[PDB]
């Protein structure tokens, strides 16, 4: 995750206005601190994220907290919800389902939000406006960002675009311009591109084969 010569970018303070409910604060302890990350909620008790963040709970799901529509450090106006079960996608991409537990309320974390909508990515190209949305670390603690940018490479499971990030933006939803999701941010090479998981075919089915309930458009 790289600032690049774009870095146009502001923080979400209703967090859970339109499409910035489903996207999610992940934060995981370790001993001696604690590792963070983004995701954005797709199904009833489903996030998506990166496979190289729900490693930081080193096998034990219940290590991570998704707190969805966080909007700092003291204001989760959806509180948290206990990772159940990790699913990666059996792909060579960085990207994995994250089930979590329901709330102490028994809500399930799809209720408290609206699930995000998935992109069938059929008109997806090149120098399209996007967005990526998610838990720069560079920021204050649990504070949502949103990034603004251009589609610059498409490439089977990977797309990549010219938009600032940071560590902990890890696992941020790529929404396109009708606030759909067409990837998921996991990296980039310092300093030229950002990348993401690009939801092609594949991915897609992986994800309807998993969630059930999930909103592809």
């Amino acid at each position: 995750s790289c600032i690049l010569p774009n870095n146009n970018r502001h923080q979400i303070f209703n967090t859970t206005q339109g499409h910035y409910d489903a996207v999610s604060f992940i934060y995981i302890p370790i001993d001696g601190g604690y590792m963070s990350g983004s995701g954005v909620v797709v199904g009833e008790n489903e996030i998506l994220t990166n496979k190289h963040v729900v490693n930081g709970a080193k096998g034990n799901p219940r290590n991570i907290s998704v707190h969805p529509s966080a909007k700092n450090e003291n204001d989760y106006p959806n509180g948290k919800f206990v990772g159940q079960e990790i699913i990666p996608y059996p792909g060579n991409s960085d990207l994995a389902i994250l089930r979590v537990s329901p709330n102490e309320h028994n809500q399930h974390i799809g209720q408290v939000v609206k699930p995000a909508t998935i992109s069938s990515n059929t008109d997806t190209r090149i120098n399209e406006n996007i967005t990526v949305t998610g838990y720069p670390g560079d920021k204050p603690l649990a504070t949502m960002w949103e990034s603004v940018g251009k589609v610059v490479y498409i490439g089977g499971e990977e797309l990549r675009y010219d938009l600032s990030t940071v560590g902990g933006n890890s696992g941020s939803p790529v929404f396109n311009g009708k606030n759909q999701v067409i990837g998921i941010h996991y990296g980039g090479v310092c300093n030229k591109y950002n990348s993401s998981v690009y939801i092609n075919d594949f991915v897609q089915q992986f994800l309807r084969n998993n969630i059930p309930d999930i909103n592809i458009q």
